[PDB]
């Protein structure tokens, strides 16, 4: 009997991946401690075969805790590693800890205390990939936000991105690669770094993976594995699900945009009427407190579609996706709704508030070929000439086909004699014998 500790980032795109890896884990016998801040605490009820312990606050703008919790968390994380190493049986050892890679500091914890550490890496290889060349970036001077970045123009090498790619999905230089350093950094150090994705999703990138991590890396799609439904940290409407069944087969766009994400209220009007314009059934997922100076719809007017689409707080939507009354899905290019998306195989609308956003969104479009990206900010027109676009005009049939043909891969991951399979086997097999 061996104890994991898991140590998500209590963000929602965090803890659901964090979480789908923890019952993973515990299907193939391992004891499973989780580590969490106080802060968005997941419902605990929901997973009565997990051990929790709250750390760190035991008494957008909110993402600072990364950075604080970083430089003030190593002392307070060796504490409580030690007292449960300690604690533990004769007969239930602490095989590894397994953390989100912006905790790039517990790999000088784990090393002080000798125990070993394995990487959940939440986006992807080629987003692991764009940090890896970030000083490459710097030269072209593609981190330089002064000047301009060249009109739909490639980078360098084998450029299936473009700068503004990195331009917006590296527009805090800011603060500066000083970050990024050390979470790449702090990724090869490692004994091991788990992927959410799986084989043919990224199998370009898996050289970059090979080469720059003398630890094993695992490719391990988890939604295929499960749905991360009971990690939500807001409650879901499932009003949706016998709405959804009276729709017809896929004449309904999904549109979900984030966790964190915000906008004005010119935009979200703007957001609004292209849905409409697109004349198709929508549902449209709005957190409480998107739209910037307002809490959260009222900057909606009334008659507004009525009949087609309706608005709601938060729902299950793997669940939801894998409906067939959906027909498309409205990302934010956020990786996980993205690799939900590919997995329950739907195509999508692309966006970027940054961070990692473009990435996704560039190699899920041109790469792959299962999306369309509204580059270009928000347009009325182009958002109803995207949607018609992938759902109903004949001339993304090339979009539908492809975003199905790479779920039936994805199942054949997971089928016996796959990478998927063989990568937990082997995931398990090298947390065992250590």
């Amino acid at each position: 009997r061996r104890r994991i500790i898991l140590f998500p980032v209590p963000f929602q795109g965090h803890i659901n991946p964090m979480l789908q890896l923890a019952n993973v884990l515990y299907s193939k016998g391992f004891s499973i401690t989780i580590f969490h801040t106080n802060f968005n605490k997941p419902k605990t009820s929901n997973y009565p075969h997990f051990t929790f312990r709250f750390i760190l606050d035991n008494d957008p703008l909110a993402g600072m805790r990364i950075p604080i919790i970083n430089e003030h968390g190593a002392d307070e994380l060796r504490r409580e590693l030690e007292l449960l190493m300690l604690a533990s049986e004769e007969d239930e050892e602490v095989s590894c800890l397994i953390t989100d890679a912006l905790w790039y500091f517990a790999q000088s914890v784990a090393d002080s205390l000798n125990l070993r550490r394995l990487v959940l890496m939440t986006s992807s290889l080629f987003n692991f990939h764009a940090h890896v060349s970030l000083p490459q970036f710097d030269e072209l001077g593609y981190l330089d936000p002064d000047d301009k970045t060249r009109l739909e123009e490639q980078a360098s090498g084998f450029p299936m991105l473009k700068v503004k790619d990195i331009q917006f999905g590296f527009s805090n230089w800011k603060q500066g690669k000083e970050i990024f350093e050390n979470i790449t950094k702090q990724t090869k150090a490692s004994s091991g770094v788990i992927w959410n994705s799986f084989k043919e999703l990224e199998e370009s990138e898996l050289e970059t993976v090979i080469r720059e991590i003398p630890a094993p890396s695992f490719l391990i799609p988890l939604p295929k594995h499960l749905t991360a439904s009971s990690s939500s940290l807001l409650d879901h409407d499932r009003t949706v699900f016998p709405w959804l069944d009276q729709q017809p087969s896929r004449s309904v766009l999904y549109v979900s945009f984030g966790s964190a994400t915000e906008v004005d209220e010119k935009d979200f009007l703007e957001i609004a009427r292209g849905l409409v314009d697109s004349k198709q059934s929508f549902l449209w997922v709005v957190r409480p407190g998107f739209v910037k100076g307002s809490t959260w719809v009222e900057p909606l007017p009334d008659g507004f579609l009525g009949e087609r689409g309706r608005i709601v707080k938060w729902v299950p939507q793997q669940e939801v996706l894998a409906h067939g009354a959906i027909g498309a899905f409205w990302t934010h290019s956020g990786w996980n709704s993205t690799l939900e998306s590919v997995c329950e195989g739907v195509p999508m609308i692309f966006s970027d508030f940054g961070l990692d956003q473009p990435l996704n969104a560039r190699y899920m479009s041109d790469v792959l070929k299962v999306g369309v990206y509204l580059e270009n900010g928000w347009e009325r027109g182009e958002i109803a000439n995207a949607i018609r676009r992938v759902m109903v005009d004949e001339e993304g049939e090339y979009i539908r086909q492809n975003a199905r043909v790479l779920k039936q891969k994805a199942d054949v991951s997971l089928m016996k004699g796959g990478s998927s399979y063989e990568s937990l086997e082997s995931l398990v097999s090298y947390i065992s014998s250590l």
